[PDB]
C-alpha cells in the first residue's frame, strides 16, 4: 500500500527510537536546534535538545535551524537507506533552506585558534 | 595602519598555524571539503584535508563545499573573536552559499538509525 505519509510516519517512529535508545541519545548529546520537513503538503519539525532527546511536533516552527523541502518518496527512500541525500542534494533531488550549520561550522574552527 | 587585506592574512597564517600544530590537526582530522572566501574582491579558498591539514590557496574553487561572502572588516573582527559569526550571521552581516553541510548533517543522523 504506497501512501505519501510514510516519511512522516518513519520520521515520528526514528523520533521514538532516539527517546528509547541510551546509545543514540548519548551520540546526539550537545546540540539545540530544529529541522522543518515540508514533504508535499506534509509539514512538521523535530526539536533536537542538547540531553540527546527529540521531540516530533506538528505543523511549522517559525525559527527553525534549517528546512528539508523533498518529494516524500524520495525522502523515504533516503529514509531506509536506499538513497544518497548528500549525492542526492548535488544533483537537485530536494532542496534545503539555511545556513546556519555553516555558521556553526566557521565557529568552532574559529574557537581552536582562540588564544594562539 | 587599517587595510582591507588584513582579514585574509590572517587566514592565511591560520592555515600554517593549523599545519604545525599536531593538537589542532587531530581536531580537524576526519573531515575533507573546501571554504571560499570572497572578502570585497579578494577570493581565496582553503582546502580542509581529511588528515586534519589543510591549504590556503589563492582564487576561486569551482565548486566549495561553502561559500563565505563578507565584508572585510568584519571578517576580521569575526578572526579575533570580536563578533559571533552565528549571531552575526543571523542578523545579516554576512553572507552564505552551500548547504551540504545541512546535508552531511542529515545523513550522519540517519546513520544512528541503520538497522534498527
Amino acid at each position: 500500500h504506497h501512501h505519501m505519509s510514510e516519511a512522516k510516519e518513519l520520521i515520528k517512529k526514528m523520533c521514538d527510537l532516539q527517546n528509547s535508545n541510551e546509545e543514540i541519545q548519548k551520540e546526539m548529546a550537545g546540540w539545540s536546534g530544529v529541522v522543518q520537513y515540508k514533504l508535499d503538503g506534509y509539514y512538521f519539525y523535530v526539536e533536537y535538545k542538547s540531553d540527546g532527546t527529540c521531540e516530533f511536533k506538528e505543523g511549522v516552527h517559525s525559527s527553525p535551524t534549517f528546512t528539508v523541502v523533498a518529494p516524500p518518496d524520495f525522502w523515504l527512500a533516503v529514509l531506509k537507506g536506499q538513497e544518497d541525500p548528500v549525492s542526492g542534494f548535488m544533483m537537485g533531488k530536494y532542496r534545503i533552506e539555511g545556513n546556519i550549520m555553516e555558521a556553526q561550522r566557521l565557529a568552532g574552527v574559529i574557537k581552536k585558534f582562540q588564544g594562539k
